[PDB]
């Protein structure tokens, strides 16, 4: 798996070579700089998942070119990721990303990052064309990536309406709403997309199979994010900033369901300010509501429920496809 | 033509209806607001051109559904336009657009406009799917719109490298470069895209025919922009701001080819400042170099050359497809 990871990373150089072949040379040079800064330095889990799932699904239809297409579509997933991140960082006014200055914050990039991010998106379909245009699943993959982009965008919109950074409102933060943001903004592209892509590459194109896989994978994405929000605040540290940013965090959502009217007010006064004594006091209200424990409870039920989902909906894909993801997430 | 224009506009309401069908309802409401503010209020020439060209190309394969698909793909062109404009306005820090406050400048939109613009792009492929997924040209159209987006982005990058607003450099402003910016940023999507789309809808999918049409239409896009840059400064007024913004304008490009070293300096000191006496003095240097006259000369040659292009490359499409565009532009 750490070995697969370095093969996946080593293939990047070729991705960049093929995307970067007279007077537009300067544009293409800037494209290369954008690729290199923004598509590298994550953990590569989403793109890798394409490759791993592709191997588990397919073994005597794995010639070097099949493999090369799998690495490439994995790279397409990472590019879609990069597009989202560069754009989200600008929208959120973030400072850092992946251990570096966010791209838009580099001197001389600024809002030109909007176009750079568009270029990252565009690169997905260039690669798909270059490597997959002859394949029976080509159109299936173009449509998967487009639908993933739309779901992710539509979730981002929902998020932005829900949690405007700099304006405290908690009547927006409902369970139904939290779950809707996670599904659209995060789970579809992070969980469904990579396995779905691998399924199509493997010839598995049926609506029912895809719907079966989606059921499991969206539910995994919900836990993954819920765990993310818990760890943001209670992890062993990268200290998080979710309460400082008026996020629609699973933590705050539970808080609000579980709170007396006096506690509602303690949240009103401290959710969103930058002051560490103000951040200290929501955290302590979360501890007073035993939210680490509700999470622990939540993690157990969620795990049971996922395995029931896999039991029920995995067939006829190898359960291992799902289990390896469950393994990674439920760590 | 003004009648066709109002039918085209009246179809918008339906476009919006079909794009705007539980908890993501709020996102979809915001999507509607984005569509309504940003896809309306232009002249609709690019989208209309799809419809007009579709009628000229196809008459006993024009059932109500064929027509509805043509209006829709026209709308897809306008959406691609809207995506570009909303994003470009943010990148350029523009104030107004189409007689209104630019979307990003509306209170409470701000940089959330980045996602709204992504949503406009996404809507293109939703409509294509909704209306064209069964058609033989479906994939041809998805790929056309993707390639148009890429060309436009790659040209925008070239522009942004060439003309960084707030930093005077004129060694960048070369003929070869000007022409490269116009082709990628403007001509492909403005001229090739709508006719190309109409060609595919009509069954005309050959690489040679498309390459023939492209030759004419890219050359029209070059003139159209060159005329734009001339009129920006010398039009009968919407007063333009190109010299105030250090644009790589056809005017400045000619100036620089035609200038003594002393005049180079007069340009160094006045290209880009906001001061109307400073803007007054480039304008007057353009008049002193008889650039209105070089343009007039340029417009005549360009017109001859286009008609030679149509003569040579139109067949077997009806020359009228091109001529109506030439008519509109050479007004
Ligand atoms: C498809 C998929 C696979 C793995 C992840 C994980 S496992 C993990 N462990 C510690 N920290 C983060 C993660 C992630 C999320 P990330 O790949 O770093 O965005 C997320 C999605
Ligand atoms: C392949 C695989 C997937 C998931 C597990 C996990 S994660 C978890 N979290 C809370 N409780 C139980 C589990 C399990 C089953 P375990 O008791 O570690 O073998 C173990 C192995
Ligand atoms: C395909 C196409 C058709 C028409 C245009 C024209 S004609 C005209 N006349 C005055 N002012 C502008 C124009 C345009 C450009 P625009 O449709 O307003 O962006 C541009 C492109
Ligand atoms: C269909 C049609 C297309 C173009 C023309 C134009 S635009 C132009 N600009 C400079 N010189 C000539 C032209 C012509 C030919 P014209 O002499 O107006 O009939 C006239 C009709
Ligand atoms: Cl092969
Ligand atoms: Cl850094
Ligand atoms: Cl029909
Ligand atoms: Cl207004």
């Amino acid at each position: 798996y750490a070995q697969e990871k370095q093969d996946f990373v080593q293939h990047f150089s070729q991705i960049v070579r093929v995307l970067t072949e007279p007077e537009i040379g300067d544009a293409i040079a800037r494209l290369k700089e954008v690729l290199e800064y923004n598509a590298i330095g994550g953990k590569y889990n989403r793109g890798l998942t394409v490759v791993v799932a592709f191997r588990e699904l397919v073994p005597r239809k794995q010639d070097a070119d099949s493999l090369q297409r799998a690495w490439t579509v994995g790279w397409c997933v990472e590019l879609l990721q990069a597009f989202f991140l560069v754009a989200d960082d600008i929208m959120d006014s973030s400072l850092t990303r992946r251990g570096q200055i966010c791209w838009y914050q580099k001197p001389g990039v600024g809002l030109d990052a909007i176009n750079d991010a568009n270029l990252l998106e565009a690169c997905i379909y260039r690669l798909l064309k270059l490597y997959c245009r002859e394949q029976p699943y080509y159109l299936n993959l173009i449509e998967l990536f487009l639908q993933s982009s739309y779901q992710t965008e539509i979730g981002q919109t929902l998020d932005l309406l829900t949690a405007p950074q700099g304006n405290v409102d908690l009547v927006r933060f409902t369970e139904k709403r939290y779950k809707s943001i996670v599904k659209y903004k995060t789970a579809f592209y992070s969980f469904y997309l990579p396995i779905a892509a691998a399924m199509y590459m493997a010839g598995i194109d049926g609506e029912k199979e895809h719907a079966n896989a989606k059921k499991i994978l969206l539910e995994m994405g919900e836990f993954f994010q819920i765990q993310d929000d818990y760890l943001d605040l209670f992890g062993d540290p990268k200290i998080g900033t979710d309460i400082q940013d008026n996020k629609c965090s699973w933590l705050v959502v539970q808080c609000l369901q579980r709170a007396t009217p006096e506690q509602y007010q303690i949240l009103k006064e401290n959710y969103g300010q930058k002051e560490a004594e103000k951040v200290a006091r929501v955290k302590a209200l979360y501890e007073e509501l035993d939210l680490p424990a509700v999470f622990l409870q939540y993690e157990e039920d969620s795990y049971s429920h996922i395995m029931a989902l896999i039991e029920q909906y995995a067939a006829p894909l190898p359960p291992a496809v799902f289990l390896g993801l469950a393994r990674k997430i439920y760590k």
